[PDB]
This record gives C-alpha cells, sequence and structure tokens, in this order.
C-alpha cells in the first residue's frame, strides 16, 4: 500500500494548481531529538511537569484540583486545569473549592503560566531540523496559490525556521514597534501572492494584552503573556474566533487540500469545524496522519467513518473514503521475527525526508 | 430639524437599491398597551417580578445571589443572573458559595426558565398592533433586496405578524415536524428575492434541545425550553455564532443601511460587532433611535462619537457623523409652560405611524 | 430480463441532467416489518378496523352505509364511504336514507377520523428504514435537477425521514407558528436548485382549518384534522388543486422521470392527470412498478396499452412500449420446486437495497 499512497501524495503536492495547508501539532517540536531527550516534552510532559513541581503534598491546590479532575475526567490535562482555573477566577469563588486558596488561585495559575513559558521558550539547534527543510520545500517552488500553515502550539519554532530561509509571512498582526491586531487586511484576502500565512490557533508566547485600552499586541516575550490561552479568554480583545474564521474560510474553496502532522483530533472545535467545512464543501480534502497505531484513535476513526473525502492515514492500517483497509502483504520488514506492518513514513523526521526529495 | 431628517429617512427608505433592516428590542412589546399596563414589563420589571416572585427572605439562593452580584456590578439583572447560575452550573460548585444549594441550584434556573416562560408566551390582539403595519409596510411594495428583522426579544410577534398578512420569510430551520438548523442553505444565501428574513439572536421561546443526539430544532413550546439562552451556551449545537455572522455579512455589503428601535447599546458583543462591521465598511450607515433621553445613553455617545458613519438620534438631541448637535428653535410644544423640544416620533407607535405614511 | 432493466433503470437514474419525481402509496409504509405484524394495515385494513370497531349491529349506520354502498359499488373503501357521508351532510338528508341518523352522521364521520388520525399516527423506529436509504441516496450527489416526491398517504415518515439526514424541502407553506399556504412561491419556481419539494396531495394529519377566516395552515396533529380529505372538499380553502396542477406542471418539462412505488392506478383523477399530461409531452417516461402480479391490475394494463412512453412493469410480465412481454427464461429461483419468475425487486425494501447500491 506504500508505493499507491506515495505516488498519489507525490501528484498532488507536485501540482501548484490547489491550495495546501498544514496542521502542526505537539509531536513535530517531539520529533526534534535533542542530548537523547525530547525537545518538548508534550502535553503529558508538560502537565507532569507542572505536576512533580508543586510536589506530591495534598496541602497543595493544584493536586487537589487534579484529584478533583479525576472524578469526572479520566485523565485530565493541562489544557485542563488551565480552563478550569481559569473559570474559579471568574467568580468570587471563596467557597469550599477554593476554601485553601481564599486568593491564591490567582498566584497558582500565574506559576502555571510563566513555568510553561521557560519550558517552551527554545529556539532550533543547526540547520538540519526538519522545518528547515520543510521551509526549503515551500519557498523551492513558487506556486500560483499561497501555503498556509496552521499551528496549535505555543514555541517559535516554525516563524524562526521560516526567517532563516528567507520565506516571507503573514500572521495577522502589522507593525515595528508594537505590531497591534489589523483585522480589516485579514478579510481583504489580497496580499501578495508569493507571501506564506502563519495562523497561530491556540496563542503563543510572546502574544501580550495591556489592559489600559483592552488591545493585544504581538512584542517579545515577557515576563508573563497574558494569551498563553489553549483557545479560552474573552469575547471577539481575542483573536481566536478570527484565527478559526480563517480555517474555515480556507476549506471552502475548491479543491482544497489539508494534511495533519502530529495531531491527535483530540480538540473538539478543531474535530467539529473540520466537520462543517469538510460536509459544506464535498471537494475538501483531509489527509491525516498518525504516528502512533490507529487503534488509540476512536476519535479519528469516527470522523474518517462520517465523511467521504477525508483519506485518513495510520502506522497500520488506513481508512480511504469511509472503508478501513490494512496493510496489503509487503516485506516492510525484512527481519524474519515481528515482521510488523508498520508505515514509518508517518514520522515527521521522515515526512520532512519526503518534502525534500520530493522539491529535489 | 425635524424636517430634513424625516425627509432624508423617507427618501432613504422610499428607494429599493440598498438593503435594509431592522433590530428589535423590548421597547417594541411594550409599547403595545395592554388594560393600561404593559404587555411585557421588560427587562427590569422580568428581572424584578422574578426577585419579588421568591421573596424577600435571606434565606433563598436567588436573593443571596442578588446581593453577591450587587458587590461586582452595581445593577445586576435577569441576564445577569441566568448567565452566573449557568456558570455556577458547569463547575462542580459544592463550595460555600453554593452551600445553601447543594443541589438547588438546577431547581432554582429551572424554575426561572419555567416563569419567564409563562411570563412571555402570549400572543398579538387584534389588527391594529404596530407590528401588522410594520408587515403591511414590507410586503407593500417589491423591492429587488430582502427586509431582514434582527430580533433579541423572546416573543413570537413578529413572526405572527408576519404570518397573518402573509408575508413569507425564513428564520434558519427547514422542516414540518421537527424543523432542524440546516447550515448549507444560511451561507449559500440563495433564497428567493422575495423573502424576508428573521434572525433571532438571543434564541426564542420554541427552541429546544435534545441530548441525545446534541442538536436543536425549532418545534413547539413544550415544558423548559432549553435555548432561551441570552447568548450563554456551548460551542459552535449553537446558532448564537452563526447569526452574528449573519449581521456582520449584513453589514459588509455596499449601501447598507439598518435601523434600531428599543436598542440601548446596553449589550458588548452587540456594540463591538456593530463597531467592526461600521469600521470594515465605511459606507454601512445605522440611524439609530432611542425613546428615551440621550443623557441615559453613554455606550451611545460613545460609539456615535468614535464613528461618522452613525447617525445617531434621540428624543432631544442628535448626533451625525462624530459631531453632536441639538434641536434646532421650532414650536414642538404650542404649550408656552414647558417648552420641552422632544422628538415624540421615536416611540414604537409613532415609527409605525411613520412606516404606514410612507408606505400609503 | 432483469440484468437489462436494472441496467437502464441504474443508467436513467445516475444521470444528473433529468429531473426525477416519486409516487408514494400505501404500499411504502405497509412495507415496513414491526412486531411481525404491518406498520399500517393499508387501506383494506383502515376500513375493515372501522368496520369492526363499530361491531356487526345492523342498527349502526355504518354498517347501514356499507350495505347500501354495496348495492351500487362491489367493493367500498373508506375515501368512498368518507366520500359519501360528506355527501350525505351536503344538503339537509333528513330523510330515510338518514332517517337512522337524524344528526349522528357528523358524530359517525367525526369518529372515523379521529380513528384514522390515532391509527396512522406513528413514527420511524430505528435508523435502518428503507426510508432513510432513499433520504440518503436523494442527499447523496448533488443533481442540477430538483427530485420531488409526491405521497397520498397521510403519514408523516417521508419528512421525519428526510429531515433525520439534514436534507431540506418544501412543502408549500412558509412560516414558523401556523405556517401559511403561500401560493405565489409555488408557481414563482424559484428556489434554491439545492432544496427537494414533498407534496401531498391527499392532504396530511396536521393539517387543519380555522373557519374563522376559512384559511388553512399546517400546524401539530390537533383533535380532529379537517383536512385529512382524499380530494375531497370544498373549491378552490383548499390546495388539492394546486398540488395536481403541481404534478402536471412536472410532468411538461423534458426528459422528465416518474416512478410509481406501492401505487395501483384505482384513482380516476390521478391516472387521468397522469394519461394526459403524458399525451402533451411525449418525452414523459412513467416507469411504474408494480409489487402485486399484473393479473390484478386491469386499469394499468389499459393505460400501458394506450401509451407507448410508459414502461411498466410487474412481478411476472413486463408492458415496454404498448408491447406486451414476459420473464425471459432465467434461474430466478435456484429450487426446482415451483419456479416461478418473480421479479423480487418490486418490494420496497428491495428498492431501497437498489437506491443505496447505486449511491454507493
Amino acid at each position: 500500500d506504500t508505493t499507491q499512497q506515495l505516488s498519489l501524495l507525490k501528484h498532488v503536492l507536485s501540482e501548484d494548481k490547489r491550495p495546501i495547508a498544514f496542521i502542526i501539532a505537539a509531536g513535530c517540536p517531539v520529533s526534534i531529538r535533542h542530548n537523547d531527550a525530547p525537545l518538548i516534552p508534550d502535553v503529558a510532559g508538560l502537565t507532569r511537569k507542572i505536576s512533580d513541581s508543586f510536589g506530591g503534598n495534598p496541602d497543595s491546590l493544584l493536586m487537589k484540583i487534579i484529584q478533583n479532575l479525576k472524578t469526572t475526567i479520566p485523565n485530565p490535562t493541562i489544557e485542563d486545569i488551565l480552563s478550569y482555573i481559569r473559570l474559579l477566577q471568574q467568580i468570587p469563588m471563596s467557597g469550599k473549592i477554593h476554601d485553601v486558596e481564599n486568593s491564591v488561585i490567582n498566584a497558582l495559575e500565574e506559576s502555571i503560566c510563566e513555568l510553561i513559558e521557560e519550558e517552551v521558550n527554545v529556539d532550533l539547534p543547526g540547520n538540519a531540523t526538519p522545518y528547515h527543510k520543510i521551509a526549503a520545500w515551500i519557498n523551492s517552488i513558487n506556486r500560483e496559490h499561497q501555503v498556509e500553515i496552521f499551528t496549535t502550539n505555543y514555541d517559535l519554532l516554525m516563524e524562526q525556521a521560516l526567517e532563516e530561509l528567507n520565506v516571507p509571512y503573514f500572521d495577522g498582526f502589522v507593525g515595528s514597534k508594537r505590531a497591534f491586531f489589523d483585522i480589516r487586511t485579514i478579510e481583504e484576502n489580497k496580499l501578495p501572492s508569493r507571501w506564506s500565512k502563519l495562523w497561530k490557533l491556540h496563542g503563543s508566547i510572546n502574544w501580550q494584552l495591556d489592559k489600559q485600552t483592552q488591545t493585544i499586541w504581538r512584542g517579545t516575550p515577557s515576563k508573563g503573556c497574558s494569551l498563553i490561552h489553549p483557545s479560552h479568554l474573552k469575547y471577539d480583545k481575542m483573536p481566536y474566533l478570527v484565527m478559526m474564521d480563517q480555517l474555515k474560510l480556507f476549506l471552502n474553496q475548491p479543491s482544497a487540500i489539508l494534511i495533519t502532522c502530529g495531531y491527535s483530533y483530540k480538540d473538539q472545535h478543531i474535530n467539529e469545524v473540520l466537520s462543517q467545512g469538510l460536509q459544506t464543501n464535498p471537494n475538501a480534502l483531509i489527509y491525516g496522519l498518525q504516528y502512533d497505531v490507529l487503534e488509540n484513535y476512536q476519535e479519528a476513526k469516527d470522523m474518517a467513518l462520517k465523511r467521504s473525502n477525508l483519506i485518513l492515514l495510520a502506522k497500520d492500517r488506513a481508512i480511504i473514503g469511509k472503508k478501513e483497509g490494512e496493510w496489503k502483504p509487503d516485506p516492510q520488514s525484512s527481519q524474519d521475527n515481528d515482521p510488523l506492518l508498520f508505515f514509518k513514513l508517518g514520522d515527521f523526521q521522515h515526512l520532512a525526508s519526503f518534502l525534500e526529495e520530493i522539491s529535489q
């Protein structure tokens, strides 16, 4: 099954008459090897670091909140904890839920934000990283349709890689000193055709908010970024709806394509916007790829079974147009012992190799 | 001054080359006189009746909630109370804030919904009501641009008036038995040019939700309608964002017009969407009219002073393109005593008379 | 004969350049199996249960009327009984024909109306019913020509199946509270091309009449629906002529197609409108299919023998262009005993399977 999918992917990517996009999740940053350790320990890692940082003491508010969430959420995460804490802050919660913290909840969330900021504030080492290969592919060939990239991460790796190889892009903000969030140009949609576009759905580490005018601006990472929010903030002093609107508006164009790398389809709003855009535009496609085994992704299988234009591919099997298929007999593993049919090409490093092979 | 604005409104409404809209708030239902009493006691009455219904006993949860809200917001209302109760429901609030009601908060909100449903579930008496006059104006002349109506009320007066005079309209839902919320046709925007469109921003009394499939549908008013929400519900099993997108998308059309009757600009989301639409489309106009005195409307003054495409008119003064003007010397009141210059036409009955005169 | 007709039907249905229609009679509701019993016992059942409901007592008016009709009508039915009763009450029939019932005829027709109402007031069980498959076929592919459905039944199965699978349609009425019968839009014929159209020729259980203004409207099934009339009512406070006219007007577009399922051609008006429209447009086709043996249908054979563009098909033989043919030798039944050549595809469940196969 490797040959057919590889060839068709080559054909669809080689054409320059179709829009292309990406979705980048924690899989891409974790795929970078450093000191035989993950560059960023992903959502589970960033959750466990907070859990161990405050220790196992039951007197801590954060451990109490985690065990409270265990009753409702089987596997609570940092996103859920942050949303829960912000929610508790929204109302004068002086009750027994916050009896231990009459006002220490603000300090707890402040420390969580600071530690996340310290953890994800790194840079790309060297010029052999996969992001450099991806940017090289992007600027290798001039195409009449712009290449967009959607990022659910907080790190600035992709911006750095796009600047080092000198690929222009527009991420929403326009300006030099304290770039503001320009709105009109976003929906004019008449940027130069050579530009890429980098949308950050979940915010970033450098976004900040000035409460004096209650307006946001992209600057430099300072002590506490107030738009670290994983899509949990105020009403439309908020660009989240606009980035989602941009994803949706992108999906509705004819012969649209999309590729997800490192996404586990565990976020509801992304999933429903993908579903809406996918049904509203039959021509829309999602060539979602999972580095993990498909058996761990019930949500992905449900999505694939509900729509016919979602060519979901996994490590072991594949779902091509509401029908599920497995790997055909091929000598994927030369060794006789454990002849596992694994599609190793779904790894992000291997994906970058694939793109650079296409480009050259 | 009356002559200039009256004539220009007549000319701009008489033309059929421009889109027209309305925004209808509690002022329109309250302007109907019945038994020398208000037909609907408006938001202040709708709140005070609820407060008096549970009595002045401090043991009641609702009064404790009201006094809790007094500490943060000076003037709590039914919308704020409902949002606050729903918010408290969102997390396992078993603490001292909800110590009195371990689980009685759900009962409290259920009773609030039932009582408000009983209060706003009435019908139009006779055929002399102003809504009938407005519908007569709408169907009096065929215009190449559809006339839309945005309603923030919960009553079904507008639908009944449009039905009795046989004016077709599309309110989002398509079907007969238990009509679903059709999404695609909303954004295709290719309905017959004769149809009006009636959008319900704050929900309505007949919308209901089935939790088995977590999908909404408009049917008949049963005991407990789960979409009474004044824009406080789940993520996009929710039509609120779609109606908001429709308001925005309408505002961006060339030479767009809008009229607000009974609106006090006391909702932040409505206000910011109006402002953003005004900015993105300078040609957009808002001929907002207030029945009350201008001195009570700080938000209206602010919006009118920071934008130029908003010809706000009040009972006493007017704001025409970022410049504030008052009533010029005219014999508005014949009586010598208290020669108050009041633009009395801003009341909804007088507005209906004005439209009737224009149509005939 | 199976292969050729099956292939030709596949080709004619697969094309998106032609109008398509359906006619749905009691065969489709009865084809549903429930508790090893018919979901609706069809016209014979709905007549015999009325007969047994009033018992075998000769003192009953209804039994007297049935035996009176036996003299003229060999096999009287519920339609004939209802028409006869409405005729009897149309004039002051105080004579010996109504000597037993000075005023009890109104009570008799009432009780008949409610009894029919409860007997036909059911819902679709599950999601494996054939109607769901038909709607899935309808919305499976976008076609430039709208798919209409004509129904002679009183049940609301088709509406429920269409709206559960998110299929829009227009059944004549426009509105939300008490949807009125809009006339102009019916003949404008400029609805969005994506919409289906569901016409109810024989009325329905939810249509009602307000005598204060003598106007009809679709609402919710209440106690006694005054428009269950099987095309026997007042003059043009009556939409029957309009739906008949709509069938006629549909027959006149070029390359028009039509399929009847469960129809026995026992209605004079439908038969003559089919014949006349088939005369006027020789390009019109009717692929009438009978689940029963053709020998029971003299009317269908007569009509097929009068016209060349009516490819009538039966269980045993077929009539293709005024020439009658029988089943060619094929191993339809594997068993040697009773090698009956029966076209099993004429059953409605099998038709739903056929449409599902075409769609997939």
